[PDB]
Formats: C-alpha cells, sequence, structure tokens
C-alpha cells in the first residue's frame, strides 16, 4: 500500500533530491514511490504492549539469534520515563546480507546515493573519505566509523551522528552469527550533533531467508519518536529492498 | 510450569563453571539455566508409584510401550523390592520432531559444552572413544563416558546404547506405533561396572510434535534378556545406596532436563542440524 | 510464588502420616501440604552468599539486626571456613503480628499434631518435660517457651534427626534485649540447636519479628555446625559436629535455607487465623 | 571517588564520642564515618586557584553565580591579598532537591546529634536561642563560631532572578568567632536545579574584611591580624572541610528527608 501522508518539508526535499541527482550513474535507481506491506498495516494503529518490548540485557539481544520470530516483530511504543521503542521487520527477497553490508559503506559517501533510500527524508551525509577505495573488507568500510545523517524523521529534520560498533560490545554472541543466519548487522548509538545527546541505540540484523533475507531491526530510543520511526524504517528499508540486488549488481 | 526450588550445591557451582566455558560456542545463545516442571507432574514429585504401575522388563512388559494411548504410571518413582529402583517419566516436546531426537542424541556428545546446554546444572563432561562417527547408527553401538549429576554427588557413568530388538522389542512395529526415535540402553559405572540403570526413551509421534516416554530401572539385577553379569555386584550391595532414593533422583533428573531440552530443541536442530 | 518442587522420599511418607494423625484435631482444618517459596528467594537458592554477607555473633555483629533497614544477604546460605556453615532467611507474614509468634512458640511445642502444622512434609515429633506450663495461669507466651528445652524430631534433609532446641534470653549472647521495641522487634526464638545424646552443636539460631505496616517480618539466622554458643566457651567434652566424617556445614546450610523458607512461608499462611481460634 | 586519608587526632576522638552520644536517636541509622571526595576535585586539592578564578563579593559579581553554565574555578582555594582566603566548591547532590537542603539547614540546628550526621568527625556542638553557636574542627583545633544566616537580597543578590536561574534555595551568612567577634567567613551556599537532582555551589570569603554591602565593624579587628593565623591555610581547611560534609550530607539526604 503506498504511503498516504508526506510531510510537507520532505515534498520540497524530494524533488531537490531529484534535481541533484540527475546525471548520476544510479540515477535511474531515485524512485520517489513508496509504500508498505499489508503484514505491517496494524502495526501502524496499535502500539505493542510492554510485553513485546526487547530488552538489552545480553541475554534479551541474543535472543534474536533464535531462528524462527520473537512477539511484536514490528510495531512501537512509548517506554518508563519518555523513552521509546521501535521493531520493524522487512523482506529483501532475491538479495544477500552481503549486500546490505556493502550498501551501509557505499551510500555514505555521496549524499546523492544515501537519498535512493528515502527519496522524500535524506538530505545529507557526510563522512570524515580514504576509506572507499583503500586497498582491502565491507565491514571494514563502515564498522568503526561515524556518519553525519541531517534527515527528516517525521516533519523534523535531525542533524545526528551514528557511529558503528562491533555487536559484541553490546554483548551479542557474535560467534553464533554465522550459525543463525545473520550475515550482516549494523548497530550503533545514535547520538545529536553538536550536543551528542544519546538518541536512540539502533540495531540492524540482516537474516537469511529462502527467498533472500530478511531485516530485523531495534531501536531503544518519545512514544511519538518511536512511532516515526516505525514508519520511517518500514519506508526506506521496504524501498531499499526494491533495487538493493539491482545496485549491487551493478 | 513451576520453577526448580532445589540446586544441590555442587551444582550450583557447575552451573557457573559450564556458563563459562560455553563462551564463544556458536551454540552458546541455547545455554540458559532455567529449568522447571509442568504442573501435570507435580502429583508424581509428591508420591511414589504403587506397585501396580510398574513396567516389568519382559518382551510382553516392554512391548505394552508400543499400544495407542497410555499406561499406567507414565510419570514417577518408586522403590522395588530388592532395594533396586523405578523411574517413570513422559516429556512433551511441541514443535519438535523424532528425527531431531535421533539427531540430539549423538550430536550432543562429540563436545561437553554441547552437552552442558541439556542440564546446565548437572552435565559436567562426555567423550567417547569413536569421535571419528560425526543419525540412530551414530550413537547406537556407541558408548557415551559421563560425568553428571543425579543428586548430590558427580557420577561417572558409561552409557552403551543397543539395538532394542536385543532386549525384546518388536523393533518391526515400531513405526506403526508412532515411535519414530528410540534411545536405549545400558548405564554403568566407570570403574567397578555396576549397572546404575536399564533404560528406555521413546519418542512417539504426536499431534503437537511428540512425546518422550522413559523407563529407568535403577540398580537391577540384569539387562533385559540376559543373566546378571558374573563377577559384578548388584548396586543395591553398595552401603548406604537407596534405590528407591535414587530413583527419585531419576525422576527429578529426568523432567528436568528433558523439558529443558523440549524449549530448544527444534531451534538449534534448525541452527545445526 | 513458587511451589516447591523437591520432596525427599522420606518426608513423602512422613505428610501422609501427619495427616492421618492430626485428623479429628481441633485444628486439623490447619492442616495443608501444599507449600511454595516466594519469587525474591529465588536467587538466594541458586547461589551462596559471599563472604562479606555473613552476620557475625558477636554482641556487636548480632545486634547490627536492631538496625532499620536490612543487611546484606539477609536471604541465603554458604559454607564457612572450617566445615561450618550459614543461614540467613527472610520471611514475610502479612496480616500477622509479633505476638502472634510468641504464641505460636509456645503453643504448637505440646503437641506433634501442632507441631506437623508448621512443616507437613518434615516435622515427625515434637516433646518437652513441662506438660503444666502449657497452661500455668498468668505466664506471657515469652515465659512458656523461654528457658524450655523442645525434643524434635524431624527432616533438614534427606534423614531425620533428633535435636534439643533450649530457648534463651537473646541478652545472655549481647543482644540489647531492653532495645528490641524501640527496633520494632516485637518477638524472638533464639536458641541453641543441639544434637541428641551427643550435644554437638548444630546450630546458633536466632529468630526476631519485626513489625511492618503489613504485619511483620522474621528475620533468621542460623550459624550450623560452630565452636560454642555466643558469650561462652566451647563445652568440654564434646566435639565441634564439622568432625564428623561426611558432615557437609556448607551441605547442611543449604538445607536449612530451603526448611527456613519452606515452613515459615507455610506458617505465614494460617497463623493469625489459627492464633484468631 | 577517594576516601579521606587524613583525620586530625582531636577529630579520630570526637567521631567517637559522637558515635556514642547518637546510638539511641531516631535518626542514629544514619551516623556513618566513612569520609570520601570525588575524584573531579582532587585537582583542587593540590595547587590554588588563579587570581583571575575568584569571584569578588559585589552584586554584579554574586548574580555572575545565576549564569547559566559554570564560571572559572568551581571548586578550589586561595591565599587573597589582604591576607584573606577564598573557597569555592561544587558538591552534587544527585536524587535531592532543593527543599530538602532547606529542610536540612533548619532541621540539623536543634539537637547537635543530628549536626553530628553532617559531618561525624568534625561537627561537636550546636544551639540556638536565626543565630547557630557552633563548636566545630576545621582543621585541628575545635573552633566556637557563630553563623548567622541572611535575606540573599541585603548582599544584592537579583532574588527576583533565582527561580529562573533554578536556585531553589540558598544559605547565606556571616561566620564570626565566638567572643572576639572576629570575622571567620563571609558564606554562601547556593543550591541549583539539575537533571539529577541539585548542585550545590558554594563560595567562602575566609577572614574578609567585610560583610558585603557593609563596612568592616569598627573595633574588631580583621582576623587576619591574630599572629598565626593563616587564611591562605583556612580556605584549604575550609575546601576539605565543605567537600568532605557535603558529598556525606549528599548520600543520604533525600533519605533522611523522606523519614
Ligand atoms: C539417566 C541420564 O541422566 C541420561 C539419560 O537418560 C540419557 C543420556 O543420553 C545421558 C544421560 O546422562
Amino acid at each position: 500500500h503506498p504511503i498516504t501522508y508526506y510531510p510537507v518539508d520532505t515534498q520540497r526535499l524530494v524533488r531537490s533530491n531529484a534535481e541533484r541527482i540527475r546525471h548520476k550513474p544510479y540515477a535511474h535507481y531515485f524512485n520517489p514511490d513508496v509504500a508498505v506491506p499489508e503484514e505491517v498495516f496494524a502495526a501502524l494503529k496499535a502500539p505493542l504492549e510492554p510485553e513485546q518490548v526487547l530488552g538489552t540485557s545480553s541475554t534479551e539481544l541474543n535472543r534474536l539469534l533464535e531462528p524462527g520470530y520473537l512477539e511484536g516483530e514490528t510495531g512501537y511504543c512509548g517506554l518508563p520515563d519518555g523513552a521509546g521503542y521501535t521493531s520493524s521487520l522487512v523482506r529483501f527477497p532475491g538479495a544477500t546480507p552481503e549486500m546490505f553490508r556493502w550498501w551501509f559503506w557505499w551510500h555514505s559517501f555521496e549524499p546523492e546515493r544515501y537519498s535512493l533510500w528515502h527519496p522524500w527524508c535524506h538530505a545529507d551525509i557526510w563522512r570524515t573519505p580514504e576509506t572507499e577505495t583503500a586497498p582491502n573488507t565491507d565491514e571494514q568500510r563502515y564498522v568503526g566509523s561515524t556518519h553525519h545523517i541531517n534527515e527528516y524523521i517525521g516533519q523534523d529534520p535531525l542533524d545526528i551522528e551514528i557511529t558503528f560498533i562491533d555487536p559484541a560490545r553490546w554483548g551479542f554472541d557474535a560467534d553464533g552469527f554465522a550459525a543463525a543466519g545473520i550475515g550482516a548487522h549494523a548497530c550503533g548509538s545514535v547520538l545529536m550533533k553538536g550536543s551528542h545527546m544519546r538518541l536512540a541505540t539502533m540495531v540492524h540484523l540482516a537474516r537469511i531467508t529462502d527467498d533472500g533475507f530478511e531485516l530485523r531491526s531495534r531501536y531503544w530510543i518519545g512514544e511519538r519518536q518511536a512511532y516515526e520511526q516505525l514508519v520511517h524504517d518500514q519506508t526506506e528499508f521496504n524501498h531499499l529492498a526494491t533495487f538493493l540486488p539491482d545496485i549491487y549488481q551493478e
């Protein structure tokens, strides 16, 4: 189902994104059409129950390594204090997790590449560039790096910084990833520019499936922010799934 | 289910050693110390079986396990007249298949850490003389050399699995009876070779998955369809040994670890089978 | 709460003989074999206390129990350096008053069947040689057990034990007994637990009932197989229990923890009713 | 956090007598001799502030304490030109509120045992007939002092700006010696609201010439005239004293305020 709500400022951004990407060789992947799968619609209408929230203890994070699904794979809710939580499953048919690793460095070296991923919300990305072409591993081209991002989440533009970390630092059983079909990850702290206020802890796990892979994402963020993040994640990662294999191939 | 409320002091140390050494194993996240037993077996924890409810070891008696439905005393324990003991234990495995049980019974035996997943508190060690052997052929005929707690103290035991036909089971009739897996064998004390148990595990297909029906004849006089082993004493001759108490320990032990296994067997089979 | 999942085989017989014996007693309807322990003590059943969490038996250490709030390791067990053991156990008695506890500690002691109410699985027998004390006029609740010796047969583990408990004035051990009321301590049951015959020390035992808004809380301490009664010399001629072949202070302390949590939580379920009746 | 490594010998005796005195008081539970200092002030313990880091006592200077954020030298000590001393001290009170601090500054004053909780080692006596007549150690020797608290505006603080500046409590006073009336300190305690509770920003002008917005008192010499007296040393003693007793109060103020 096509998205029915486009914040006014993103309506401007999609047009300026379209214009500046015109003559890039990956321009033909730029497509504003965004939609969310019928399977997630209920999650758009009702918050998760506190018995569907995953904790951040070593034990709870490693439950994601279990085959099959946990409760509340896709949804959002407010938490104790004004904190927030977001969960989101997105399927990537015809893709492999290696493509997800490659994507998470490749997009980060040009704002126009970043804009492919969410034409409406992605305004700017920068990194402080030798890493793109340094001789010799996909993970080594973004893990341990900081992505400076300017994007819309909801109506609000944000200026944030994401540093990607070895999942082991959070107590993930990294040695168990391969057996569990987890071929990619992207985990990090989301911090505000300047203030360095923590905004979210974020996990993205790419797990091999029969059809390709599936992306399982968790955000520990207020209640509003978690809802915007749910919409954001479903929108941009479903969008990425429509061209990731083709753009990886090319 | 109700959490276990009693953890012998030595096992409290073992569960921590086990947690430590299993770090960085690919199956580490299946290590979970939380153990419990289902409400439906609580009566069996509180009173022994009656003599009438004890299954014998003749071919006729063993083959009653192939009958549809259930027998008297599917779960319980009691002492037997010669100081021996008896344990029966039914454990449900929703979402699993007998194939998974067959797999588990060889796979776990090649690393102590795998063995520890099954009973985090009580399983200390396992080895076999044929590590080359890495479903039935992969554990039947094999001996598992085990160190584990079944009560307060660590035991060194040797479990050799056999073809159930050797004991008079209608092995041909297993398929028709819904028995898709079996693990039957003798449990001997390391060193003395004294018989700790004749042991039967039968996995019967159910609508939800399968159910494990287990029988143990503790400190018995002889392997089924055999003479007692000449020159080796019955375990009941050991001063201070109680077959009744040991049967109770085995009941608690079986219910604890096989219910534990039921909570992750389908998943770990998917990952590693 | 969570139901007990382990019943030693001899106690499975005992609960049945206890049920039979108590029939036609006036208090028979208080007999209930169902036993359970609170979620909050489960961590204590799974790992020992650290040595820093262990209270000593010096007067200064004992009187720490009068401090408001809690100490480290209110519930737990551990082994001690030279074969001895230690048990602490906190049990809540919602809806009860310390007076009921003083009453209970004499009232149960004059009939084995009353004693069986308390731990249906483990309590086999009790006797005292001053039966007159039960009905003597004008005695306080405390006067009816402090100074008395209870001869007890019970399970604290797999096997029956014959023990003798003599209840003392806590002042004898250096407790600021005159300061109990100010500290909200409304009842006590303290004494030495000795083995029948040998008179070896099985435990130095402290039970303090401290007033709460909900009722009271029972704070218990056991120093298992220790060498002397507090403020007293070791008794000449009698070996420490740790000298017995096969005795484990550590294991005994674990049994005492399970035993205390089981029976005092059980007592909490009916103490206010039986006191009322 | 690091335990104090230095206990003057008289205070070793005093923490004991305090321990005995308080035994059967309702609040005896809050008596704890353990005292420590946060890692962050350790630099302040090893070198004096520079002159540029000293706050003055004019209305504009005092009101700089209302400015958001921090000033130069939030924690430290130094000697001043006329032989006087200066102490600044920031102490965090996580879990607490300014109202608790207000409550404390009158509550403690009516029983010597209550005052004892605050600094177990140095606090010996207090009474009233506000003016607090105190016996305590701020150094090696027992001092008989008289602390009288005033309305901040009398020193020229922007009282109407306190709320907007997060200042939920204050305790400003003159500290005088018993008998001689010599001036030991001009003292300011400001409790500023923070995310985790509040922070106490203290300023002392030690052995100073005059109360703010006052002349010196006629016929009474400045304490800097006493033969063996050093404003510099006293300011260091006051820094240690302030960091010790206020970090200590922080460990039990919310609890004791509840009770
Ligand atoms: C009896 C028991 O504890 C047991 C068992 O029934 C099967 C097995 O493969 C290993 C074991 O240690």
